């Protein structure tokens, strides 16, 4: 049994979204077989619907045609089918439980901004913009494409009794959670939800009531679990904070919103890894800005002075001209960035993350309880699987940066030998050319000064070959410990966690299907119970392997890194002083090579 039309037909089982106005079915065309989104209304239109046909944009679901059903003669809308679901469906997956991927987040912001701007150029107010009103289509290039279509938690404080729901959506897509949540959720604590919005804190964007009828934990920054880069949070926070307060006097409006959002999307990314702080970063800088502004953003994200920023890329030093535009910088990835080191001693911090534990599993056979329990616990393992791959990246980036920096130091040492041979040759060809010619005080004073030079020049040679003995294998500065301390891709730790993650996701997706069915049979009930216990042994087995292998080896590698940083900073100061002791005596032998060697006489 199913409904049909002159051109389309759809089954009642293939139902997608179910709402108050109408329901949307997955239907096909009678002549082509192509799939469409059929909207059948449960219950002026012929003009306001044909004006939505001509609406053609990448970020808007195309309304193809309007046909009338066969049996009920209901107005049926034929719309573009988006097989991936809505943004809410995307945010339901455990990998996005603590926030969208950073690249995926930019696609959402681009399509959402690009879609509403085309609707404002035509004059359509969306009123309600939630992850449910944002569909997802896979483009011809494999990247997601988000589209608006349909035009309690996403309401303005005055409407609770336009840019608001956009700020709630972007915060939801960035943290994996809502900005304003009471204790028992926005249900019976609905009056608390309104008291949270009317608190008008302005600068703050979050309000978490972690106790029943307790306080409201405000914050102006993103949570630690945010999977966006710290450079992206700095540019995102003021956009939300200025669109999340009831004051129209203090509201931004679309023009300042569209301007500041277009500013973010037009910035390219320069990947930088602070080798001394063991921190990776992303610099959002416009392609027309100069490298001076680039060093400014690095200082605002690492507190390293701009003049002290020494850059390494692909095994060599990197000199940035202060006027060199950002679009001419070398292309960088998260795995091949620009290592920044500084002569000033820096604190070794490492990666900062929110340390979460497994929530306990209840024995109550609750199809809704087990589902909401399985969703949070699988998102925790994803976060632990996320941090595990980040710690592995930090360690492998550390090994390349250290294995490079020792070659850059050995390059500064080899340049010092070049200036040493230039002084030794000058010394010998000037201390012996005097012996050839050899009124006595004018010559004996030279040898009491030429022999002081060759003596202090020799002490440089001894303290140089000492550094050459330190930059040798096993010379109290070898990078061999980096390969024998932390975790490696050979251990395959990220994949070992990904194995237990898929089993927990398959159990979650099954419990998500078990909740749709109102009740289960006796046989299916015991499978829902047996796999609910396996969900605990997988999460417990993963958290054991995560903390007792990934974290321990990481903190052992980091602790060994902080010591090696000091021993490296120590050797750099010596080699710098030893080279400065070569330049000032390269010119001290210049005061005597032309002095007495060239007397005056006709
Ligand atoms: N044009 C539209 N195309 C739509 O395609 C959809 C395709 C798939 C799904 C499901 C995938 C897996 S799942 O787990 O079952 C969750 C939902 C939902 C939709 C959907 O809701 C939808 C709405 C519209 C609209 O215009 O409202």
């Amino acid at each position: 049994a199913m409904q049909s039309t002159s051109n389309h037909l759809w089954l009642l089982s293939d139902i997608l979204g179910q709402g108050a106005t109408a329901n949307v079915f997955r239907g096909r065309h009678k002549k082509t077989g192509d799939l469409f989104a059929i909207k059948v209304f449960n219950n002026v239109q012929m003009r306001e619907f044909e004006v939505l046909k001509k609406l053609n944009h990448k970020n808007i679901v195309k309304l193809f045609a309007i046909e009338e059903e066969t049996t009920t003669r209901h107005k049926v809308l034929i719309m573009e089918f988006c097989p991936c679901g809505s943004l809410y469906t995307v945010l339901e997956e455990p990998s996005n439980a603590y926030g969208l991927p950073e690249s995926e987040f930019l696609i959402v912001l681009r399509d959402v901004v690009g879609g509403m701007n085309h609707l404002r150029e035509n004059g359509i107010v969306h009123r309600d913009i939630k992850p449910g009103n944002i569909m997802r289509v896979i483009g011809e290039d494999g990247q997601s494409v988000y589209k608006l279509t349909d035009f309690e938690e996403y309401l303005h404080p005055d409407m609770y009794e336009d840019l608001w729901s956009i700020g709630v959506t972007f915060y939801h897509a960035a943290t994996g959670s809502l900005p304003f949540r009471p204790f028992e959720g926005p249900r019976r604590n609905k009056e608390v939800m309104y008291k949270i919005i009317t608190g008008k804190p302005s600068g703050a964007i979050s309000g978490v009531q972690k106790a029943e009828n307790g306080p409201i934990d405000w914050s102006g920054d993103m949570p630690v679990s945010c999977s966006l880069s710290r450079g992206l949070q700095v540019l995102l926070t003021p956009v939300l904070a200025n669109i999340l307060e009831a004051d129209q006097e203090k509201c931004w409006g679309f023009d300042q919103f569209f301007a500041e959002t277009s500013d973010i999307l037009h910035r390219m990314v320069i990947h930088v890894f602070s080798l001394q702080q063991m921190t990776a970063h992303k610099i959002y800088i416009h392609s027309y800005n100069t490298a001076t502004i680039f060093h400014e953003l690095v200082y605002k994200q690492t507190k390293i002075i701009s003049s002290n920023q020494e850059l390494i890329y692909e095994g060599r030093r990197l000199v940035l001209e202060p006027g060199r535009l950002a679009q001419h910088f070398p292309k960088t990835t998260e795995e091949n960035p620009i290592f920044v080191v500084s002569r000033e001693p820096l604190n070794t911090i490492g990666l900062i993350y929110e340390k979460i534990s497994l929530p306990k599993v209840h024995p109550r056979y609750d199809l809704d309880g087990d589902a909401s329990m399985a969703k949070a616990i699988t998102g925790v393992v994803c976060y632990a699987c996320r941090i595990a791959s980040t710690l592995l990246l930090y360690q492998e980036l550390m090994r390349k940066g250290i294995r490079w920096l020792i070659e850059l130091i050995k390059d500064d040492y080899n340049e010092t030998v070049h200036k040493k041979t230039e002084v030794v040759i000058t010394l010998d060809f000037c201390i012996r050319n005097i012996e050839k010619t050899v009124e006595l005080g004018e010559i004996s004073d030279i040898h009491t000064k030429l022999l002081r030079l060759s003596s202090s020049q020799g002490t440089i040679e001894t303290s140089l070959q000492d550094i050459d003995s330190r930059l040798s294998p096993g010379g109290s500065l070898a990078d061999a410990w980096a390969h024998q301390e932390g975790t490696h891709p050979k251990d395959r730790n990220v994949e070992k966690l990904q194995v237990l993650l898929n089993c927990m996701t398959e159990i979650y997706y099954q419990f998500k299907k078990d909740k749709a069915e109102r009740r289960l049979a006796y046989n299916e009930e015991q499978i829902h119970k047996f796999d609910k216990q396996k969900l605990y042994y997988h999460a417990t087995k993963a958290m054991t392997h995560f903390t007792d292998e990934c974290v321990k080896k990481y903190e052992a590698f980091l602790n060994k890194s902080e010591e090696w940083i000091r021993k490296m900073l120590h050797l750099r100061k010596q080699l710098l002083s030893l080279t400065n002791q070569c330049f000032d005596i390269e010119e001290e032998v210049s005061k005597y090579q032309e002095y007495t060697n060239e007397l005056q006489e006709t």
